[PDB]
């Protein structure tokens, strides 16, 4: 499990479920190659996008849906999406928590990177 | 200002407007005394709190009624309230703003600190 | 398990270990009651703080000590702690995750309240 | 202003100088066109971007390159930069403020959006 994806509600206090979140790598060309997505359980977390031999080092964008969570739940967003943009394993594999915490107008991220 | 807060819906994306914010500060017997109280302005800021001359080395309390903000916009949020607390001036006078994003269940809150 | 308290670091990205956190009930003379304590594992969590027939409703205080942990760090801090003071149980019993997460100048605290 | 970016430290409590933001608006083949670019000034401020005439309708992105700031300080933070995609005046001309706090392993952005 190198890689996990956890997005939480500010607004309701719960876990953000059925969150679409797309993973991509940066290829040579410098476009955005997709690499993996998922949906949120009803934790709030995403598990199971790549594994140790496949997530070599690179920069990875994950691209987590926020816009349609909120409309799902009939609240005006102001965003696209929130983008989380990081250059992996660059001191070894790591294990990489990317939390989200959402508001209608304003997100927050942040990394657990544990050995 | 020597004390400024500064308070943002994260909701609405706009400022918490005539949010109550009352401010106390740490005496000599370790209990809290009232030092200065006021209302964010349409701007979602508070000026005016204190001076320099009054604003002197101590732990000062930020208690920002965000229950009451919520309740007023039809919603039952998580916190009481938002309260920061912090020494002040321990090295010489400092500017201190004090920010506060609100969301019904989360807030965060940040200091920056300026020497003048 | 009704209340579990997760502490993460911003400057490090990784869980915030051996925070010490203490929790109080609001007495009917309005001062606070200390109710229990512990200190954050290797993964930043506090668990085993009440239980469900003790945590009823009330007012209650939870005082995080950030500024030990970033005294421990070397790391000149601007809080003398994180509080979060919240009502309890209004609709009946919840589980109560309370997360923070930590900067020097800077913290953010959510709830994530779940049945 | 009609696009304003603030840009705060969160580890020591300051405004984030010298950060360099650039803009781009997507274009109607959905490719990034640079629309505005500039760095942040020792208030942690960036005006002066656009107009209200250039700023029309349409999906804009902003990037603010957290990355440089950090390294300068001699950190190697967890984020290549804060990146802010967002729909503008879908409903009319809005003023919109685009906050980001930074830690190395950590940033959050908010949105004050005003109407003139």
């Amino acid at each position: 499990c190198p890689l996990m994806v956890k997005v939480l509600d500010a607004v309701r206090g719960s876990p953000a479920i059925n969150v679409a979140v797309h993973v991509f790598r940066k290829a040579a060309d410098d476009t955005w190659e997709p690499f993996a997505s998922g949906k949120t359980s009803e934790s709030g977390e995403l598990h199971g996008l790549t594994t140790e031999e496949e997530f070599v080092e690179g920069i990875y964008k994950v691209e987590i849906d926020t816009k349609s969570y909120w409309k799902a739940l009939g609240i005006s967003p102001f965003h696209e999406h929130a983008e989380v943009v990081f250059t992996a394993n660059d001191s070894g594999p790591r294990r990489y928590t990317i939390a989200a915490l959402l508001s209608p107008y304003s997100y927050s991220t942040t990394a657990v990177v544990t050995n």
